């Protein structure tokens, strides 16, 4: 409703202000000798992150000005978190010494529409520079690392992370979940298995109690349900009894069917087993291909000239053997030539690549993986709840990290990246003097990171910041030990994406923000 | 509702008062070295516009008095924005200037509807002087300048508009999306297409893309959602036969009918695809008509005498090639007649000049595209969303600017065009002496967006409105280089309808303004 | 609730003090130098107005009394507006005078209910001595005038008015639109005009702009829907398919029945249309009539003893051609006798009185014109919509001024009609000493409108209302020309009804407002 307006450096203080609640509130968490934030939550028990955008998020201000600085500057965090998945607190410095620098030649008097395309320019020249930097992490040593750096250092993590990418490579689908013990334990699970059980319990053939098993079987897959009653089906597993038992996948199996499926198995005549198909019906019966391909079978569409009623021993898939249990369906191998299914492996790729960026690649990569590859979940220990959250953070953390790195190569850390090729940006010049000084602001900014490392430290950022200028190559400082000396040597790496993301967002808004005259807002 | 009343100049210097909070905010976007302006918003994070109308959208006062004079100026940017679509902060600028000058003519004791009297004779006449001054804009060299100039001088906005106005030709459209990635994309798409996909991914011929081609067919055009294959079936006996593939158009295609034709279309009997009408049930069944007559059949109308049984060869619509896959649909070279074509397109044209504004404009202009010419889409790259907010306004604004050179030409920019014809305008004279002070209350108020532009560059507004008025014909301030020189020759164009608009627009507003000898609200 | 009572001048001040809130807020509207009122809006804009009434009925106060009195005093501008539709402003001036001298004679002890009935006589009186002064007010150059002066001094009103009163006669009816564009507009339907669409687009004859002709077709007149009456139409559908088009009007046309109709003017059997008919139930039978014998066509009532199936090739009326777009319906030409025509144009003369003036005169006088004379529209052009509202505003004024001036008469404008009137009251007297008091206060007040329009220009209304009482009959002041002259040969002229009417009203609530010694209320 009624507003309340401000303009000017007046208004420019306010925001900056803003601005700095929440950059300072972020800064602790940056680098080893960082310390932790407490965000409380109003249902459950606080919780504790060192995670940068973590904090960021939670933050919001009264006085509604400062609010508006602190609620623009939130968006680096955020868009850096949902970009790379590491180097949100670096972002967020960025930005911060971006603005402040900036608000400062705004307040000489210079054009800040200028200062933008100076900073601007810098930035792309910058991130030129970045991609010449990188080398390639390929060998699991160096995955190892940058794992080990995204953790703060847990060495465990990193090593976990490097092995799990070597068992189900690169290609291959890696998931994070709350483990039971307060070990870290890394499950891995190889070949074609879906998260669904079977329907009726008395399927057990093993002192396995749950699990079932069945030794080359066949397989039935079907786009419809066998809801109504058993009488279409028996004509297949009259060929089916001949010298095999039988695995069923469909849409789900009612009583009628079920019921007489138990019986026959019961004795049994044959052993057969049932249950629901992968998942949610139209992705789900893209995979039911999957599991036809790979099993030598075919999949029975009832909207072809193909009828459930009618089919034949050899519509049925092969497998070496299946395992069902109250959760997953396993099938311990296809028996259709790799040619064909090399050839679907190949072709999804095509499907790969789209505008549903990865909510498809989690379970399209999963398809591949569980046809080609293997999917693997790490299950992180820990003593209690709030360690729990914290750790599995880092955790994640590292593994967006590692991808990234795997992805686009690593860059070595302790924030000498940026450093390093603000010193080769020396010579670039803009358009006008404002330009100029944009362009300065911006290679002076890209020093941040690294003073606000040493400075968690308690350590003269001056000082180390110079005396690593004073040095070429690598040549960087080790924060935990306090140290200077070789990066790449001393495994401090930073996943080239996460900087050039982190410096590329940071300065898309700083640069917006600081061409403020004027702000808008409601009354308090 | 009890109210509160205000007289003569102690309600006057509170409505100015508010008038001046509004103008002052909306102000400091005018021109190239002119800043942006930060809007706060409840739902989601702050907006940062240099877009004028946007920031006088959201303005409001406590006060109920000041905020009636904010609320009654906002019109005038609003109004600017509804018909160029630019120049909305000039006309504020207008306006303030306007209303000012005017309100310190009453202090003087003048007759007010007089003031307004003479103000709008100037305004009438300045018009005129201004269809004179007018140059026709044509070749895509001055429409990517004029592109270039309301985009707030980004060349590539520029030359992006002219090229797609280039390639749609005149009557295709142009629109512009939210670009995925950090690079601005031009999409253009020639002739009938649209955006439906196949209702089978077994009609598929000619793969792979997932895309089905049929070569010479016959066209079926229902109005109707298909359920059974007997009303269907005649006609496609009857291309069975005919030797021809064939495309199906229609509300939809349900179970029954698409069972039948996927069957067919396997067994090798008929080459066949279905896909659904383009838009919702009044949108869908008037482009029936359109792609009807585009490829020469008729729409079958279960609400006129013919009823799908009966159908014949000649009620089908004929192509040379159609191409579709899971998201759009593409017509190739349809065989109906021009005459029909043009028919159409200028039955389209009646409908042009619709009083309902905006998308009917919009998804009319599209439908006519279809059927001539071509659909042109500009995907706005940013790292971050606030830039791709900025990015994008200024897009769609440079978008209405083009538009409006083409249709009404340019004038010199800078604000030079409104000084030069209120220099030709000095011998004007009224009635009577206080017309005649409203006369040079509309030529001193010309100046105004000249010297705002100036004094948003920080510079002496006076020196430059002097030295400026000092010359002649299109020689003026270039506020971005800091130099003067030839408007028209340094490619600073204002499209003639925007600067015509802001003009009239905010004299109408203004001339009304000053009239006010009392004020009625409700009490605080 | 909780009552607050007060008696005597204690609250007689506390109703004037409101009572001259009302009056000094509508006041300033008055005359060509008076000036605008601005009125707040919740919803949208605000509203700015000369109109007196729209200022009066926005009004309400805090103090609950001083309320009582402006409440009480809107009245008069209200039914102003109610019954002339100008001269409200006057009206208020005339009741603020009234009581004020009034509640004077009240404090001198003068008994109240005697002067109610001094000002009363003297009103009657004056309104004969009005009547008596009134002169015929005809020709176009008179109904200009008057029209241009209730616009406040803007010719083009006037001009158009008196084309439209022209060209459609006096009878004729005028409605007045809001505008396309800039510019003013007059259009004029003549012969039989009808407000309905056609039912199916598909009807379309050799125009574009979707229009139908029929060249000398036959007109239908049903009083029941067709829908299930396709079958008991063909009867008629054989002279329709022997010599001629065939139009259709009734209730409506449903599916199935329209499809048929269709259907048969492509094939080229006949050429036929259908339309709804006009109005509501009840009012539109009675014009079905109307169109009947204009066209020498029957009426067929279902509900009377004619048949639906059965009706005959000449029980058609016959007509010149006919058009028909999705708005409006037109027949041109009836061959129905010009006996029928002023037959139910004199037997529509009863029912012009209606056994009412108000509600039914309205949309009877649009039926009268549609069948002989001819219907006028005159669409008002502004810039922006706060211009729009003020425009129609005058516009509609000036309106109803003309047409009260061609039944009533007029006299000489600038209140100098009161002023002559009052000079001629000199002379009269009451029944006792208050009364002849009371007459002296209603001839007193009769100065007021003269003495507040010259007041508006900041002049001596004494100086000016004593040189113009000096003079004789039409002998007044033009307050736009600032100089005396012949009121009438000036052309400023008020319509003698909108005098007579304000005068009267005024006198009604002002008589009785003075009359009061106490006052009842809520509490605060
Ligand atoms: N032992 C170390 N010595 C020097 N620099 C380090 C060390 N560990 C991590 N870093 C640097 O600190 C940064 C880690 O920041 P962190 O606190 O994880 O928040 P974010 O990853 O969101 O920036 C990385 O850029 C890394 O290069
Ligand atoms: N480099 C420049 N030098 C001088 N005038 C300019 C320059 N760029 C733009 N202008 C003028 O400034 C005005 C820009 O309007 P803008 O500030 O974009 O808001 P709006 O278009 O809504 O008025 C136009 O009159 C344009 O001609
Ligand atoms: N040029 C003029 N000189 C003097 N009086 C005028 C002139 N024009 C109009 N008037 C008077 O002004 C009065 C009407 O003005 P206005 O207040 O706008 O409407 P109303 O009072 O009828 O509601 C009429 O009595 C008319 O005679
Ligand atoms: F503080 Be982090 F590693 F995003
Ligand atoms: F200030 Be703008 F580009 F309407
Ligand atoms: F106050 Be008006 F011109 F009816
Ligand atoms: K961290
Ligand atoms: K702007
Ligand atoms: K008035
Ligand atoms: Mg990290
Ligand atoms: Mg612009
Ligand atoms: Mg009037």
């Amino acid at each position: 409703a009624a507003k309340d307006v401000k303009f000017g450096n007046d208004a420019r203080v306010k925001m900056l202000r803003g601005v700095n609640v929440l950059a300072d509130a972020v800064k602790v968490t940056l680098g080893p000798k960082g310390r932790n934030v407490v965000l409380d939550k109003s249902f459950g028990a606080p919780t504790i992150t060192k995670d940068g955008v973590s904090v960021a998020r939670e933050i919001e201000l009264e006085d509604k000005f400062e609010n508006m600085g602190a609620q623009m500057v939130k968006e680096v965090a955020s868009k850096a978190n949902d970009a790379a998945g590491d180097g949100t607190t670096t972002a967020t410095v960025l930005a911060q010494a971006i603005i402040t620098e900036g608000l400062k030649a705004v307040a000489a008097g210079m054009n800040p529409m200028d200062l933008k395309r100076g900073i601007d320019k810098a930035v792309t020249a910058a991130v030129e520079e970045l991609k010449a930097l990188s080398v390639p992490c390929s060998d699991s040593k160096a995955i190892a690392q940058v794992g080990t750096i995204s953790a703060n250092s847990d060495e465990t993590v990193g090593k976990l992370i490097a092995e799990a990418m070597d068992k189900v490579g690169k290609e291959g689908v890696i998931t994070v979940e709350d483990g039971t013990g307060l070990q870290d334990e890394l499950d891995v699970v190889e070949g074609m298995q879906f998260d669904r059980g079977y329907l009726s319990p008395y399927f057990i053939n093993k002192p396995e109690t749950g699990a079932v098993e069945l030794e080359s079987p066949f397989i039935l897959l079907a786009d419809k349900k066998i809801s109504n009653i058993r009488e279409m089906l028996p004509v297949l597993e009259a060929v089916a009894k001949a010298g095999k038992p039988l695995l069923i996948i469909a849409e789900d199996v009612e009583g009628e069917a079920l019921a007489t499926l138990v019986v026959n198995t019961m004795r049994g005549i044959v052993k057969v087993a049932a249950v629901k198909a992968p998942g949610f019906g139209d992705r789900r019966k893209a995979m039911l291909q999957d599991i036809a391909t790979l099993t030598g079978g075919t999949v029975i569409s009832e909207e072809i000239g193909m009828e459930l009623e009618k089919a034949t021993l050899e519509d049925l898939g092969q497998a070496k053997r299946v395992v069902i249990n109250k959760d997953t369906t396993t099938i311990i191998d296809g028996v259709g030539e790799e040619a064909a299914i090399q050839g679907r492996v190949a072709q999804i790729r095509q499907q790969i690549e789209e505008a549903t960026s990865d909510y498809d690649r989690e379970k399209l990569q999963e398809r591949v993986a569980k046809l080609a590859g293997g999917v693997a979940v790490i299950k992180v220990g820990a003593a209690t709840e709030v360690e729990m959250k914290e750790k599995k953070a880092r955790v994640e953390d590292a593994l967006h990290a590692t991808r990234a790195a795997v992805e686009e190569g690593v860059v070595a850390g302790g924030g000498v990246a940026l450093i390093r090729v603000a010193s080769k940006l020396a010579d670039l010049r803009g358009q006008n003097e404002d330009q100029n000084v944009g362009i300065k602001v911006a290679l002076r900014a890209m020093e941040a990171p690294l003073r606000q490392i040493v400075l968690n430290c308690g350590e003269e950022p001056s000082v180390v910041a110079n005396t690593v200028k004073g040095g070429d190559g690598n040549y960087g400082y080790n924060a935990a030990t306090e140290e200077y000396g070789n990066m790449i040597d001393m495994g401090i790496l930073d996943p080239t994406k996460v900087t050039r993301s982190a410096l590329q967002y940071a300065a898309s808004v700083a640069g917006l923000m600081i061409t403020t005259e004027c702000m808008v807002t409601d009354l308090p």
